[PDB]
Parts: structure tokens; C-alpha cells; sequence
């Protein structure tokens, strides 16, 4: 992943998000509820030091676990270290596109638990240069359920 | 569910070798596991003397790769077939050029579609036409397979 967001203002990504769609380089990264990169972003909280706190849900040992993880800033405003987190694009008010790279998985986040045509079209365009072998998308009912069940 | 069928399908010309390059389904659970209900790999098509279409496929069953044969019976629409199985179903051929790619769906309402290729290689045209076809359909999971997997039992 090289195409990261120019001019990111991380403070404007604060608040609630919903994982609408995800894609990964390897089927095993996303295929099961327990798959390693099957994670649902529920909130982003930029820190006073310019780090990025993720609140996510992840299926572990038969429960939907909530995790709070700090992604530490790097010299590239759009790149953090949790894996590298790369923010490809956001309009702050509607969508955010990011990837996790070690293996590669990318997500389309939306501000409201609804399908957004613009967000998904931009996600598809961003994935054209990336060697993805699994793509998932979630319905509005799933977005509001613990671990998108 | 599926609006697009192949006009003027000649089932004799779809006969022979195929490989499942990509698949997509309306419900993640139809395709997410090696054991998922619509996770099947088409290896060969055989038209019958009655104009039915026999699918020779691989399916993960009892933790091993099994060979299975499924007859999709002809209907009054050339590109639409029906498997004698408990559940109401349709097999729909969306598009083929016969010599490189074939796009089909299974409707059960559950829906899964596949991109078949003649040669066990990633084909840009096959995948681009598959993706265009899927824009019309409410898919929540898409898988694609590397050329090594195409020639392994059950795409392992
Ligand atoms: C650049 C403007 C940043 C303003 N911040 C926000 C603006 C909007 C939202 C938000 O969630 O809006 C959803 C409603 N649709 C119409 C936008 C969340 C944060």
C-alpha cells in the first residue's frame, strides 16, 4: 500500500464508525468469525499526542470482545503502528478507507449504520491496485449487532 | 434474483474442462468455510443427449475433497437449468465466450455465482465480466483463487 491520504487531519476522524466492507490478500484473514483480521471498528479517538485509538469488536473464545488499541503515529500523518495502519482516504463526515499491513486487509468505514454508494465505490477504486482474494460486505442490520452477527 | 441470461446458449460448446477462478454469494455463510454449502469447484461440463448439463465438481465433505456429479435438467429457456434436489433451484448461465470463460449462478432466496476459465490461469476478461455481472446482484462475499489452488483438490 503506497496510496495514503494527503493532508489527513486525524482529529476530524473522531467518533463512531461502522465497518461496511472489508477485503484481504488471503481468504484465511477474513473467512471465519474467528479469522485474524475479522475486526469491526466502532470508534476512532485521536489522542493529544497524535496517536489513533481504535475501539473495535472481535470474536474471541465464543464472545464478541471489545478491544481498545493505540496505533502510534509515524512520520507519515496517514500511517500508524498498532501491523501498520494506513489511512487511504476519508471525507470525515461519511466514510474512511484504511488498511492493516504485516498479509493485507482493508476496510470501508461509514459514519452511519447504512450502505453508502460513494464509500463503496471509493473502496472498490482503492482496491484495484491490491491483490485481494476475499471481499465481505455487511447489511445495515448486521452493522448494529455485536460482531456483525 | 438473476436478470441476465446468455441468449442463444449452445450447450455443446460449453462441454469440457473448466476451473472455478472466482465465486460470490448473497450470504457470507454460503461460501465462508471449506465446508460451506455452495463452496463447490467445477472441473468439467458434460451435456446429455436430452440437452441437460452434467456438472463434475469437487466439494469438501467429511473433511476430505470428494468428486460429485450434479445434473442440471434443461428448461424451456436455453440458458436456464433445474437440479432435481429437495429445494426449488435454478442454474443460470449468464455469459460465456465458450473458448475462455463462463459465468453462471445457482439460485435456491440464496444466490451464488462463479467465474469459470478454460485454462488454469487468472484471466482479466473473465474477472472483469464477472464483476460487471455481480453489480446487478446483492452479493456479500467474493472469493478468488490463485492458479496453484485451481489445480489442487478442493482449491487448497
Ligand atoms: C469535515 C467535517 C467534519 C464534521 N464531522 C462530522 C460530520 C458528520 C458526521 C456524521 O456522522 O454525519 C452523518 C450524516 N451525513 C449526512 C454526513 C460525523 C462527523
Amino acid at each position: 500500500v503506497t496510496q495514503t491520504m494527503k493532508g489527513l487531519d486525524i482529529q476530524k476522524v473522531a467518533g463512531t464508525w461502522y465497518s461496511l466492507a472489508m477485503a484481504a490478500s488471503d481468504i484465511s484473514l477474513l473467512d471465519a468469525q474467528s479469522a485474524p483480521l475479522r475486526v469491526y471498528v466502532e470508534e476512532l479517538k485521536p489522542t493529544p499526542e497524535g496517536d489513533l485509538e481504535f475501539l473495535l469488536q472481535k470474536w474471541e473464545n465464543g464472545e464478541c470482545a471489545q478491544k481498545k488499541i493505540i496505533a502510534e503515529k509515524t512520520k507519515i500523518p496517514a500511517v500508524f503502528k498498532i501491523n501498520k495502519v494506513l489511512v487511504l482516504d476519508t471525507d470525515y463526515k461519511k466514510y474512511l478507507l484504511f488498511c492493516m499491513e504485516n498479509s493485507l486487509a482493508c476496510q470501508c468505514l461509514v459514519r452511519t449504520p447504512e450502505v453508502d454508494d460513494e464509500a463503496l465505490e471509493k473502496f472498490d477504486k482503492a482496491l484495484k491496485a491490491l491483490p485481494m482474494h476475499i471481499r465481505l460486505s455487511f447489511n445495515p442490520t448486521q452493522l448494529e449487532e455485536q460482531c456483525h452477527i
